[PDB]
């Protein structure tokens, strides 16, 4: 682990996590990217050094620290052309921010086009010295972080615009493909009688995974960085970018158990040990498990999750009972996704720079039709109805700069204005279920923040909008460092081949 002060050297290198060699993007020489850690209250100083040389996976880069509110540091959020111009090859840029009021399981990834799928993605854990759940487990460290990665044998910009599934599922950076049946499997070691806090992170570019561990039940205690009341489950369907912490009591008979992560599409199932990993108790023989998968009888259901501390829902307990309600109508035309008739295309001047340059209204901000000003200190309700006009469902939507209350979850017709879970990535479900996912949050964080589908190939095809929150306080709330002001002039001088 590295952090909270560290340098991240981004570069290209050939990797073979599933035994197939391909050029990719590594950070500090490895893939997935290294685990970054800190404690609640720390100042994070992450120096990103861009030494990328391959234009096909892009030589420029930008990094987003997924889940952090970035209050006062909107310039360090990461989205290229929203919060900064990309960092150029041969240059570095220091992301400097604090995390005073958050703790839990997060992750970081490139936020420039589809570059994170090419390798720039890794876990990020912020420990809480006074964790309210600390008495529930014995072990919580770098060896208890589990990443789920969708891996492609063809580079993101060389493949189809909407890939039909990954070549392999990697658990802790290792897995088998259906062309590499003998590659090494990841092994997670546990000691009989100990309790482990496993921090499950989906760093997926697309598929959702149905996760389970043979012969063991799991106690969920954290959801996208938010502590939850303990919930016993035997399987977890986790969408791209979501995170869960669960307690595993290693009290079963010493042996080898399969860890399973089945994708929703692509090569499903476990033939040959694909989409799997190994849970090995100390004392067990070095061998592949022979355990069988049991039907899930207590699967995780989002409406059964509730925050550990009271988190009141903003607004009145009635539909549209808020200061500003917005319905997002999705559409797709064969190549691009649209929200309310607008497909997001990155502007030449980052939205935050537009705002600092004098742009204050919707018709002043670019791109036109995709930027929505939100009033300060108000309650907001957003509905994201599933629809057949937007293929590739269920679409996991994510909001930058905030955590939100999930008033109505996918697969449920009820509204919970009392104690719903708060989180930062939510599945919007499917039109067959008649879903109308409803979320609420308050505007307490001035700046332009992205709201988009976390399937990266869909974001690239325009499935996003920008909220320009409290436009009048943006400049004063977010003083920018000189190094950030230099990024656009540097990037704009690049020829297309060096981008
Ligand atoms: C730059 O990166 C790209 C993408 O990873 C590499 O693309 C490979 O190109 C070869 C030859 O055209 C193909 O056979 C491979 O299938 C491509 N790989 C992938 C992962 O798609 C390219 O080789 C890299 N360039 C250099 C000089 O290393
Ligand atoms: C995982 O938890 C489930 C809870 O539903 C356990 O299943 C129940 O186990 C008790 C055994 O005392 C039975 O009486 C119930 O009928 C079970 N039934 C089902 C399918 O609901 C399961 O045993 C737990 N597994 C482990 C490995 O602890
Ligand atoms: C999803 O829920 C939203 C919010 O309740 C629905 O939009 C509201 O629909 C009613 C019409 O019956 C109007 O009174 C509101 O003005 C609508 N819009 C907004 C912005 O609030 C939306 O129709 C629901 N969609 C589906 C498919 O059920
Ligand atoms: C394992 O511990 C769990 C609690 O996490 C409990 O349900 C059960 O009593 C234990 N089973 C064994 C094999 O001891
Ligand atoms: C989809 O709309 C985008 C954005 O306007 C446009 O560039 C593209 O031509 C459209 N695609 C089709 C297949 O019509
Ligand atoms: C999108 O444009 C169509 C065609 O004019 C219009 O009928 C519809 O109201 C628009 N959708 C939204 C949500 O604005
Ligand atoms: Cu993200
Ligand atoms: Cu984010
Ligand atoms: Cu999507
Ligand atoms: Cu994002």
């Amino acid at each position: 682990a590295i952090g909270p002060a560290a340098s991240l050297v981004v570069a290209n290198a050939p990797v073979s996590p599933d035994g197939f060699l391909r050029d990719a993007i590594v950070v500090n020489g490895v893939f997935p990217s290294p685990l970054i850690t800190g404690k609640k209250g720390d100042r994070f100083q992450l120096n990103v050094v861009d030494t990328l040389t391959n234009h096909t996976m892009l030589k420029s880069t930008s990094i987003h620290w997924h889940g952090f509110f970035q209050a006062g540091t909107n310039w360090a959020d990461g989205p290229a052309f929203v919060n900064q111009c990309p960092i150029a090859s041969g240059h570095s840029f220091l992301y400097d921010f604090h995390v005073p009021d958050q703790a839990g399981t997060f992750w970081y990834h490139s936020h420039l086009s589809t570059q994170y799928c090419d390798g720039l993605r890794g876990p990020f854990v912020v420990y809480d010295p006074k964790d309210p759940h600390a008495s529930r487990y014995d072990v919580d460290n770098e060896s208890t972080v589990i990443t789920l990665t969708d891996w492609y044998h063809t580079a993101a910009r060389l493949g189809p615009r909407f890939p039909l599934g990954a070549d392999a599922t990697l658990i802790n950076g290792l897995g088998r493909s259906a062309s590499t049946p003998t590659a090494a499997l990841a092994v997670i070691n546990v000691q009989h009688g100990k309790r482990y806090r496993f921090r499950l992170v989906s760093i997926s570019c697309d598929p959702n995974y149905t996760f389970s561990i043979d012969g063991h039940n799991l106690t969920v205690i954290e959801v996208d960085g938010i502590n939850s009341q303990p919930l016993l489950v035997d399987s977890i369907q986790i969408f791209a970018a979501q995170r869960y912490s669960f307690v595993l009591n290693a009290n079963q008979t010493v042996g080898n158990y399969w860890i399973r992560a089945n994708p929703n599409f692509g090569t499903v199932g476990f033939a040959g040990g694909i989409n799997s990993a190994i849970l090995r108790y100390q004392g067990a023989p070095v061998a592949e498990p022979t355990t069988t998968q049991t039907t899930s009888v207590i699967p995780l259901i989002e409406t059964n999750l509730h925050p550990l501390a009271r988190m009141p829902v903003p607004g009145s307990p009635t539909p549209g009972g808020v200061d500003k309600a917005l319905n997002l109508a999705f559409n797709f035309n064969g190549t691009n996704f649209f929200i309310n008739n607008a497909s997001f295309t990155p502007p030449t001047v980052p939205v935050l720079l537009q705002i600092l340059s004098g742009a204050q209204t919707a018709q002043d901000l670019l791109p036109a039709g995709s930027v929505y000003p939100l009033p300060a200190h108000s309650t907001i309700e957003i509905t994201l109805p599933a629809t057949a006009l937007a293929p590739g469902a269920p679409h996991p939507f994510h909001l930058h700069g905030h955590a939100f209350a999930v008033v109505r979850s996918a697969g449920s017709t009820t509204y919970n204005y009392n104690d719903p879970i708060f989180r930062d990535v939510v599945s919007t479900g499917t039109p067959a279920a008649g879903d109308n996912v409803t979320i609420r949050f308050q505007t307490d964080n001035p700046g332009p923040w992205f709201l988009h589908c976390h399937i990266d190939f869909h974001l690239e095809a325009g499935f996003a909008i920008v909220f320009a929150e409290d436009v009048a306080d943006v400049k004063a709330a977010n003083p920018v460092p000189k190094a950030w002001s230099d990024l656009c002039p540097i990037y704009d001088g690049l020829s297309e081949a060096n981008q």
